[PDB]
């Protein structure tokens, strides 16, 4: 586990997407932008994304899809009314910087705080909703699926505590969602693309005072979840066994993505220190659709 710092002075980094050349496109939630970090050290702003760009994934159209949580109040907190512009799913052209809003509601219900996302092999898009905190109450968590072609958005999970990381199993027959305040990883069986069948179960709950953020799946099927408070990556087996906890040095570790040769480098956002780091990983990551395979 040879650790290296790839970038600093990032304004709450999140949503890393590791390109084939080892460059990383990621979101800076506090600076409201999509940023490109190159292996020669240089950084460039790809696009300004007003609000709270929170997670990213490359899509079948070659554009970068974004979960926009609508803004926080800044460490993040509950957004004062004016700092919140509504949650949405957006798309960014990585060549022009043009930002287009795709969805801001599902049925008659506005999206609250979209958080992270993952494409299935048909181009359908899963995403979590962490909800928003208000003065005396908070939204429940949810997960959504957008049908291939971006034709329709559907609610698949609703009424958990806030949901954050999301991924698919290698065979894409199971969707995983991390429940932030409880440090529980939930597994949902899929009867087919985009469709949960009964709605799921927690396969792992960490002890102590530990909370979950975003995640990435390994080719083995293990789920690697960024763990807040204790500052590590929690590696969870498909059967829920806690395989290991890899310390990162930052209590606000928020996300992980695999890249490099054989997808055996982990790229991790340390959102407390404002850093993107890389770490050797003993097992290869699961290739993401429309990025790695
Ligand atoms: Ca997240
Ligand atoms: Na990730």
């Amino acid at each position: 586990s040879n650790v290296r710092v790839l970038a600093t002075d990032l304004a709450f980094p999140e949503g890393p997407v590791v390109m084939p050349d080892g460059s990383v496109v990621l979101v800076e939630i506090r600076a409201q932008q999509l940023t490109r970090v190159w292996p020669d050290g240089r950084k460039e702003v790809v696009a300004k994304v007003p609000g709270g760009p929170n997670g990213a994934a490359l899509g079948p159209d070659g554009k970068m899809y974004i979960c926009n949580n609508g803004g926080f109040g800044w460490m993040p907190g509950a957004p004062a009314p004016h700092e919140y512009i509504g949650g949405s799913i957006q798309r960014v052209d990585l060549q022009s910087g043009e930002v287009e809003t795709l969805f801001d509601k599902c049925g008659e219900h506005p999206l609250k705080g979209p958080n992270d996302l993952v494409f299935d092999k048909h181009g359908g898009l899963w995403f979590t909703d962490l909800g928003k905190r208000r003065a005396r109450d908070m939204d429940v968590g949810a997960a959504y699926y957008i049908k291939p072609g971006m034709t329709e958005i559907t609610e698949q999970v609703f009424g958990t505590l806030p949901l954050n990381g999301i991924g698919l199993s290698p065979d894409e027959a199971t969707m995983y969602a991390a429940e932030t305040p409880t440090g529980r990883l939930w597994a949902f069986d899929l009867s087919g693309p985009g469709e949960v069948k009964p709605k799921g179960k927690p396969i792992c709950g960490l002890g102590g005072y530990q909370m979950f953020d975003s995640l990435a799946v390994e080719a083995s099927g293990n789920v690697c979840v960024a763990t807040l408070v204790s500052g590590c990556i929690s590696v969870i087996a498909p059967d829920g066994t806690l395989v290991e906890q890899v310390p990162t040095g930052d209590r606000v570790t928020t996300n992980i993505a695999f890249g490099g040769p054989d997808l055996k480098t982990a790229y991790i956002t340390l959102s407390g220190k404002g850093e993107l780091i890389a770490m050797d990983w003993s097992r290869p990551g699961l290739p993401l659709n429309f990025l790695n395979k």
